[PDB]
């Protein structure tokens, strides 16, 4: 993944929804500006390792996202106001590491 992820917090605000194979859907909060990406990293961390290297796609115009759409920005797409990204299941998962972190400066409340 060459373009990486950039936090920033804008006024701007766009509305993503995530539709699941089962039945569920959850839908997150970014910034119009936000890379589609965005979305793909949130929804992956979501689901985590249940549906594997599952894809995202529209709801309207059913069309299948490609590369360059994850380039440009959610508002670019025509996803700034309101989105539908239907989550696409592939069946094999996705191995990955975990980690743990911990830390307190004399501090409890």
């Amino acid at each position: 993944g060459s373009s990486g992820s950039s936090g920033r917090d804008r006024s701007t605000i766009a509305r993503i929804q995530f539709r699941l194979p089962d039945g569920s859907s959850f839908t997150n909060q970014f910034p119009s500006d936000a890379p589609l990406e965005e979305a793909r990293q949130f929804a992956a961390q979501t689901v985590g390792n249940t549906y594997g290297n599952f894809s995202l796609a529209t709801m309207f115009p059913r069309r299948e996202f490609t590369r360059e759409d994850y380039k440009r920005r959610l508002l670019d797409l025509e996803l700034a106001p309101s989105a539908s990204v239907v989550l696409l299941p592939a069946g094999r998962p996705a191995t990955s590491i975990v980690h743990s972190s911990s830390g307190d400066i004399l501090m409890i409340d």
